[PDB]
């Protein structure tokens, strides 16, 4: 059911909007459009964010919400970024998750319709610890959706690794 | 003055203690001793954490508090880790800060009294982007205190870089 309304602070002041509670800090900004900027997770939890404490919640498509509504992502158009759909297979079992829109260190991302489609989030280091340097997406926007975690950096579902030899990938096992 | 008591959740349940508010998630654990485990910062702020919402707050030395009381670190013996003093010159101007006790990727830390003393936190990549691989501390404990941020990984004040040639260091400019 709903997360408790009593310990939620949601606020927008001009061109910065924040949905927060005791575990989530979800920040969006206006430059020429509203975009999700950063989301910081003290812990990940499974309840629905209440409507009473949600900005811009009219005519919301659940599959557009970056942070899935099933893990208390607000049902808010602030919880969106052009070029990305819901991150249901992000690395939601990791600790110290921060989601932002920047390159994982030592990597690059190219937009091309050659890319494979959305799948589970992949960590930028292989099982043995090699860095995968090149990535693509069909039609995501840049800078790319990334998750920084206590175990490495991961890209959003849209962004797929570009490899030229056999490699073992570490991929998210979660579906949220 | 004090941060607002109204939007604070502080709880301990057996061997896991959490001090949280709308921006901070500060977690400690008991294994054989109580130690700070992780602290996640949606934003960094400057007010004092109220006593009313502080665990284990008797006979507290301010210079022992990992997260300085001046940036709303709780005045709590849960906010401590053997071998470390207050991180007043941690990288507190960065975004998406997570503090935990693990190695920055590709690095190692040795305890030796050869080390230089506590100073400002240093990022593990130089100005030009080279990785500093070797580090020391006089008498910190392992695993080392680290800050993961949207701009790289940084070590706690105690942990100093070990270099064999001229290099430009990126160091914290903050004193909190």
């Amino acid at each position: 059911d709903e997360c408790d309304g009593a310990i939620i602070g949601t606020a927008v002041k001009g061109h910065v909007a924040v949905h927060s509670d005791l575990s989530y800090w979800i920040e969006s900004r206006y430059n020429d459009t509203w975009k999700l900027e950063r989301a910081v997770f003290g812990e990940v939890k499974s309840c629905t964010w209440p409507e009473t404490h949600t900005l811009w919640g009219d005519d919301v498509e659940e599959s557009e919400l970056i942070i899935p509504h099933t893990i208390a992502g607000p049902k808010s158009k602030h919880n969106r970024r052009e070029g990305y759909k819901t991150q249901n297979q992000g690395p939601w079992d990791e600790n110290g998750i921060v989601l932002d829109f920047d390159y994982c260190p030592g990597t690059k991302v190219t937009i091309t319709e050659d890319c494979s489609k959305r799948g589970p989030s992949v960590r930028t280091t292989t099982d043995s610890g090699k860095l995968i340097t090149d990535w693509c997406c069909r039609s995501c926007s840049l800078p790319p959706l990334r998750f920084r975690t206590e175990n490495g950096c991961w890209y959003g579902m849209e962004i797929r690794p570009v490899m030229h030899d056999e490699t073992t990938l570490v991929r998210s096992q979660v579906d949220a």
